[PDB]
């Protein structure tokens, strides 16, 4: 279980390499990360984005959905979320944060969902790519595993989730991002502050439930 492989340095090094992309929200939109925007990002600091989120957390349908009250698409889909948490085994308060964070609170235009011929593809999270060309072309993973409503594209999120990146051993949203095993390949994001968002959602709602954190991960370079 020795997944230490690489010192902060090397790491540093891979994840500013030729064509990777990393970015930052800057004057309202997303531009590249500068090499040191990159190293800073990336530095241990202790712990939300820490912890692991493949432990389940005691919250009932009701819970649940008092957290996504006027959260748009995801308004009162408590249930599903709740669903996802249990045949997957993934945090569902991180799952609910997560949606959050990629669908603008679920209120923006692509949460929405992308039209092809009769049916309408949904994501949620974030997965493979998701604009009207690349579920035309057919090259959308949405349009691949048939998200065609919002219950399956919050299912099947946490279905990736768990089959790429939990049994990938990422297992909390720094690995998630950074993967330290192997740095810059198989990342779930390009923002640079990718984890501190969805973090920062968890927290509130850990505080607002009294939920008691799981473990938290200190080492992951040499
Ligand atoms: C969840 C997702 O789709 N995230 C995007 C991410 O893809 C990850 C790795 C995924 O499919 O789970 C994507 O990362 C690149 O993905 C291409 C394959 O499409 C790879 O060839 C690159 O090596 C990946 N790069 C890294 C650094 O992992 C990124 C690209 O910016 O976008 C994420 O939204
Ligand atoms: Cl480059
Ligand atoms: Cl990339
Ligand atoms: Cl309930
Ligand atoms: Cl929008
Ligand atoms: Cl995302
Ligand atoms: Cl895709
Ligand atoms: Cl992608
Ligand atoms: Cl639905
Ligand atoms: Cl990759
Ligand atoms: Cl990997
Ligand atoms: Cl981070
Ligand atoms: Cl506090
Ligand atoms: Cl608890
Ligand atoms: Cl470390």
């Amino acid at each position: 279980a020795n997944d230490v492989n690489y010192s902060f340095d090397e790491a540093v090094s891979m994840q500013q390499g030729k064509g990777i992309v990393q970015t930052k929200e800057e004057d309202g939109k997303f531009v590249e990360a500068n090499n040191n925007e990159i190293a800073k990002a990336m530095t241990i600091s202790h712990d939300m984005k820490y912890m692991d989120i493949t432990e389940k957390v005691p919250m009932s349908e009701s819970e649940v959905n008092q957290l996504l009250k006027g959260k748009g698409i995801l308004e009162n889909r408590g249930k599903v979320f709740l669903e996802a948490q249990e045949k997957y085994e993934v945090n569902v308060i991180y799952l609910v944060s997560h949606a959050l964070v990629a669908t603008g609170n679920g209120k923006s235009e692509l949460a929405k969902g992308i039209k092809d011929g009769k049916k309408r593809y949904y994501n949620f999270f974030g997965i493979g790519a998701f604009d009207s060309s690349a579920v035309r072309s057919g090259k959308s993973y949405a349009e691949k595993e048939q998200w065609t409503s919002p219950d399956k594209a919050i299912i099947g999120g946490a279905k990736f989730i768990r089959n790429e990146y939990f049994e990938n051993n990422q297992l909390n949203l720094y690995q998630m991002r950074w993967n330290p095993e192997n740095p810059a390949q198989h990342q779930y994001a390009s923002d640079i502050r990718w984890a501190d968002k969805i973090a920062k959602l968890m927290d509130k709602s850990y505080k607002q439930f009294g939920i008691k954190k799981d473990d938290i991960r200190q080492t992951y370079y040499k």
